[PDB]
């Protein structure tokens, strides 16, 4: 198996990381959430296998510095000799990062990450940083591609006219050299671009705020004006492609008729073939083909990546031949599309689970040792 | 500290023979629909840049044609001359693939092939060819890194992130963050210089935001006017354009004058006709909505405003009540509530200068 993540108590990681596969070098990762961290060490297998082995910590303060103590906590009890193995640390934070070294503020914990008050045995000067969530998530998309099994973790939707004249291998079998567009539609609408830099060699991931965008308009003008007297702001695509805007949607569909819905209720109905929410997810996707569409346009990306649980928990959306041709049709739904802007674009979809910003941090990490 | 001059092909041999210029040379060459300016640059003191250029009519609207005035060039420099040549560089107006085969081009015919090109102007592994957006982009980092910034950069307005990462003055230098260049011209080029904060490396990404939809305002109606003419739901080059000036001219004016051209307009606006002012003031108004519209998507710490255009509209810049106006575009976002658009320093082009040449020359210490 390519891509490994084991759990562990801490005692149980100390003892795991003293045994001899583990005695090679390592990186130190930490996926950092609002309730819990995920925290531990990761090192290559077999034929660019990665095997990470992880404890859970809770964010019991719900403040960032209390990382410092689990930091503190792992180096006294780990071996000084098996710490010197660490040729790299990075950690991914639920917030903006600058200089790779600041993070925050944040919406759901007090305080500041800081690197340069995290202890150098597992952030190396130099070989260091803290990365936003859908950075390390941009990261972990490379990850899953340079550990040889694009196609065991994500789905060709359909493929873009531009993928066999750019790359030798099967759409879908690896990332592509060309640029990536990483969409994480969940509860909001994340978004980083992957880059491919030739004078470099190196691969570079670009967060962005496609998101927060005004939604431009098609055919959908009193649909837009709608919601906009709703929230009395102008909408954005995160407004339209959120779990607030799959309930709009459910709402609009049974004008009163139905009883009110959470996000969650909506896609389990439409997974049961409920003809209302199969109609309100259809809307959703309707606008995160437009974030598509556009960005097709301004960012020239070979693939388009839809990444996250929700993509992966909502496969049974895409499986269904017709939902997927309605998309590919909003997806080319564009002027530009007269000189074939969009259809050069190969869309993919997340169809298994794997935690993609933990993986994140370790590709990160090799760039940085 | 950027000097660049343009000579005669005998000129420019006659002044690559002297002292000044016996020190390693990048070729050049900023390639246009109707004309290319080529030639040679070297460092100077303190970080500076003195380039020495031609012109050559593109008369076959061939991209080939370019092997012709690079072979002319070899036969007429000295071989003490040429062989001073450590790297080449040239733009295209089009796509480039593996920095070597650019086009096809929708103003010129043939493809652009580095591996055709004489490896006496364009030496193994210190060679490309550039889209012309990227060069421009590589321009804007070459004046930083020459300490000239403020000599060619104005500042619109300081936002109030560059003091958080930068202790000198606004404009002095590009900054250790995004930089969103724009180059509103005929038509309207995006390019974003990308910060990498863990190795403090600016790279040139390209960009197609002109392409993009124009997302409203309170201006359905004023769309739905454009949409109407051209049968096309707008974009921003569409009102960001020289067309799009004169679309602006036709709707302020309401039928009571004829048309005019945009270099007429921006004339006529110089010399504080109200009609031509608010047709520029529209025309910045879009450029504004790019502005406010990027500046949450892609969180630069600047724009730059580039090009021949921007420089001789400097007249518009510097009237504070269009600035001001311009500034309350910027901000004209749902997401100014939280203070994205704030954020961004804006800066425009103030001296005319060969950004394209430049960038050449810069992607070449980058190679």
């Amino acid at each position: 198996m390519a891509m490994n993540i084991k759990e562990l108590s801490l005692h149980e990681l100390c003892e795991e990381l003293k045994t001899p596969a583990w005695n090679v070098p390592l990186t130190f990762v930490g996926d950092v959430g609002g309730t819990s961290a995920r925290m531990g060490f990761v090192r290559e297998g077999k034929n660019d296998s990665v095997h990470a082995c992880v404890t859970r910590y809770s964010m019991k303060r719900k403040d960032i510095t209390e990382l410092i103590e689990f930091f503190n906590e792992i180096i006294e009890l780990m071996p000084a000799s098996v710490i010197k193995r660490v040729k790299a640390g990075v950690i991914n934070v639920p917030g903006p990062v600058t200089g790779g070294a600041v993070g925050g503020p944040f919406n759901n914990l007090k305080g500041i990450a800081r690197l340069s008050d995290y202890p150098k045995a597992l952030f190396p000067p130099g070989r260091s940083a803290i990365l936003n969530d859908l950075e390390a998530g941009g990261f972990g998309v490379l990850a899953v591609s340079d550990a040889h099994v694009f196609s065991e973790y994500f789905g060709v939707m359909w493929e873009g006219t531009q993928w066999r004249t750019c790359e030798q291998e099967p759409a879908g079998s690896v990332i592509g050299r060309g640029r990536c567009l990483v969409l994480a539609p969940g509860t909001g609408l994340g978004s980083s671009l992957i880059y491919y830099n030739p004078m470099n060699q190196q691969h570079i991931v670009v967060p962005l705020e496609l998101g927060s965008q005004t939604i431009p308009m098609r055919k959908d003008i009193d649909y837009i004006q709608t919601l906009h007297a709703e929230l009395k702001l102008l909408p954005n695509y995160e407004n339209m492609v959120s779990g607030a805007g799959l309930e709009f949607h459910y709402r609009q569909v049974v004008r009163g008729s139905r009883p009110p819905c959470s996000a969650g209720e909506i896609a389990k109905l439409a997974s049961e073939g409920d003809a209302n929410a199969c109609k309100a997810m259809k809307k959703y996707h309707e606008y995160l083909m437009r974030v598509g569409s556009e960005a097709s346009m301004a960012l020239l990306p070979l693939t388009i990546v839809l990444v996250g649980d929700n993509i992966v928990n909502n496969a049974f959306f895409y499986r269904n031949p017709q939902n997927l041709k309605e998309m590919h049709r909003e997806a080319l739904n564009h002027e530009m599309e007269r000189l074939g802007f969009q259809s050069r674009v190969t869309y993919l979809r997340q169809k298994k689970l794997l935690n993609l910003n933990l993986m994140g941090c370790y590709r990160c990490g090799l760039d940085l040792s």
